[PDB]
């Protein structure tokens, strides 16, 4: 009755839960809930009203989101299963089911469900979340369609602001929007680019924006100095949009893309002439609002440049930086990291999404054909390892050859590289920071470079550090290369040389180099928009 009122305040968070006063209203004062980040709270109430309601799909779904925010995976993800069961067509249920089962790697009718998704993509329906894609056997084709689906909606809701232009005044001042910098991939990635640029590039104005508080971490703290870090944690999509708009920035960049938070929105609202889609989400934007994309010759080649929407625009070298002043510490002994002190260490430290069947199969087929070999995972969440085991045995593999590392803080993860003798790319979502995290420890990425962006990322970092040979044709060849490497120690140790000598010799991790061809790429690009110089 009274309820009808409480749904429309979500669009009064404390005038809702007033009018739920009053079921379907255990369920939705367990929503309210869940919108005052009190998820332990509201996974109890919605566990409550489920039961009530064991076959009802609209209190099953809003369990299993509050179940997750509540860190409770493995029961989430029933919950999601159960969504489906009562309600088999509709995609966007699909959808997210999908997703939380390869985050724990529980591959069952996953062929299926993968079919329903891009189905749903094709149709444009289900709302799909472009990052989730990237983890699906889809095209560039499907890819693209995907974000412009999501971008098209976003556009329709928004209002961009006043229209301006670059400034032709100079000096330029460049815009970064990310809620990853410090402690997260995107300030991982940036912070030697921008030190380099602060005292090779002054006439370039650098201005962050960042949508996340100060975390402690070193690298905030980096950023924070080597920059000027606007705190825009608290503001809504409008007020954010302003904020920049307000410090005249003629260059935007994109740090979030689609997922990991991202305020689509802000972008929308066009609160810069030039706005650029980079080293954030490793595919098309496919939005109205995003101008251009930087990339480079071999992720983002003249063959995939018509499935990306914007603009294309390619650094010189490899398109992603890195942090080149992280010293690589000393590990604990390999006893002391689970690992036989002898064989052959094979790893792949990739997200627990990124390995799926087809990768999980290519890895252990090395395993077994090297024998005394191990495969050393980062661990996943939920019971993730426990199905991995599983998977590894009914592959023919002794489940105890796979040793699962803990996430540990970035300093202590990257001294483990130390162990490893070969780093096996996952596809068709590559490691990307983590790619670059390997080789700039010294340790080799084998990749089989795929025909999308976000399949193509160890390879560029492989080809522009000059290590083609690791960049090979298909699973079979992949195999080939690994259980040649690993059956003959003189060779894996000439590799491990050869890399270490190639990194020096490289412009991949040369970041003077890099402040210089990307500042030189952002003066160009002012000035085709506008900017006489000064
Ligand atoms: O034990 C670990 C494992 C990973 N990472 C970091 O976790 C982030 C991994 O992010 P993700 O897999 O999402 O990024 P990608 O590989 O796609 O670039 C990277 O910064 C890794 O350096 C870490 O600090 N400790």
């Amino acid at each position: 009755a009274w309820l009808m009122l409480a749904d429309a305040e979500l669009g009064d968070t404390t005038a809702g839960e007033m009018a739920v006063q009053r079921p379907e209203a255990v369920a939705r004062l367990g929503r309210v809930r869940w919108t005052q980040q009190r998820h332990a709270e509201a996974a109890v109430l919605l566990q409550q009203a489920s039961d009530a309601a064991p076959e009802h799909p609209g209190i099953a779904l809003w369990l299993g989101h509050a179940l997750e925010d509540a860190g409770q995976a493995e029961a989430a993800a029933a919950a999601y299963t159960r969504a489906h069961q009562l309600l088999p067509e509709e995609p966007y249920i699909t959808a997210q089911l999908l997703n939380w089962r390869r985050r724990l790697c529980d591959w069952r009718a996953l062929d299926v469900l993968s079919a329903q998704v891009r189905a749903a993509v094709a149709q444009g329906v289900g709302a799909v979340e472009p990052f989730a894609f990237l983890s699906e056997d889809a095209s560039a084709a499907e890819q693209l369609a995907c974000a412009r689906t999501r971008a098209q909606a976003i556009a329709a809701s928004v209002r961009p602001l006043a229209p301006t232009r670059v400034r032709s005044k100079g000096p330029l001042r460049v815009g970064f929007v990310s809620n990853g910098f410090g402690a997260h991939p995107t300030g991982l990635l940036t912070v030697a680019l921008f030190e380099a640029l602060q005292r090779r590039q002054p006439d370039l104005q650098m201005h962050l924006f960042a949508t996340s508080g100060d975390d402690g971490s070193t690298l905030r703290t980096r950023l924070a100095q080597a920059s000027t870090l606007h705190d825009v944690t608290a503001l809504g999509h409008l007020a954010t949009a302003k904020h920049i708009r307000h410090h005249g920035i003629d260059l935007l960049f994109d740090l979030a893309g689609w997922g990991g938070g991202g305020r689509p929105e802000v972008f929308a609202l066009r609160p810069a002439p030039v706005q650029v889609n980079w080293l954030a989400y490793p595919g098309t934007s496919g939005a109205p609002w995003m101008d251009y994309v930087l990339g480079d010759a071999f992720a983002l080649p003249p063959a995939l440049e018509p499935f990306y929407s914007e603009h294309v625009l390619r650094l010189q070298g490899a398109f992603q930086p890195s942090d080149t002043s992280r010293v690589v510490a000393e590990p604990p002994s390999r006893t002391q990291c689970g690992l036989p002190e002898q064989g052959v260490v094979l790893c792949c430290f990739n997200n627990s999404y990124k390995l799926n069947p087809q990768s999980m199969a290519r890895m252990l087929a090395v395993l077994r054909e090297v024998p005394d070999s191990v495969l050393w995972l980062l661990s996943g969440p939920g019971e993730a390892d426990a199905r991995l085991r599983a998977f590894a045995h009914a592959q023919g593999v002794d489940a105890q050859r796979l040793v699962f590392m803990p996430k540990l803080p970035h300093p202590q993860y990257l001294a483990r590289y130390r162990h490893a003798d070969l780093f096996l790319d996952t596809h068709p979502y590559n490691a990307h920071t983590t790619a670059s995290d390997a080789l700039w420890t010294g340790c080799p990425v084998l990749t089989t470079p795929g025909e999308t962006f976000a399949a193509r990322v160890a390879g560029s970092l492989n080809h522009h550090l000059g290590l083609d040979e690791m960049n090979v044709a298909d699973d079979a060849a992949f195999v080939a290369k690994a259980v040649a490497l690993a059956s003959d120690p003189a060779a894996l140790t000439a590799l491990h040389a050869r890399v270490d000598v190639l990194r020096r010799a490289s412009g991949v991790f040369h970041m003077d180099g890099f402040a210089d061809d990307f500042g030189a790429l952002l003066q160009a690009l002012a000035r085709r928009h506008g900017w006489l110089g000064i």
